[PDB]
């Protein structure tokens, strides 16, 4: 109980520390924050997979940060981004396209 509260917790705050969050493992959740003047690139907040992602959505709905439905993205990110670290090069393009 005291570990799931934790977990709650840092998913809301995940959430809510990012710009956008792409979705699809079966599903797949990664938070983006780009904050132009402070991230010279974008950076990736999280990385939720399987029943997870249900959750996040919820919390996003509820945060009003928008979730977009961009399959390859997620996946691109999912296997070849790392959390905390910024995007990889190949995905700039893709990831301009839901923070536009």
């Amino acid at each position: 109980q005291f570990h799931q509260e934790i977990q709650s917790r840092n998913m809301r705050e995940n959430v809510k520390r990012s710009s956008v969050v792409v979705a699809n493992p079966t599903h797949i959740a990664i938070g983006i924050l780009y904050k132009r003047g402070e991230t010279p690139l974008p950076l990736v907040t999280f990385k939720y997979t399987d029943a997870q992602v249900q959750t996040v959505r919820k919390i996003a709905e509820e945060e009003g940060v928008p979730i977009l439905q961009r399959i390859p993205l997620a996946r691109a990110l999912y296997w070849d981004a790392l959390v905390d670290h910024y995007i990889p090069a190949e995905q700039i393009e893709a990831t301009a396209e839901v923070l536009r």
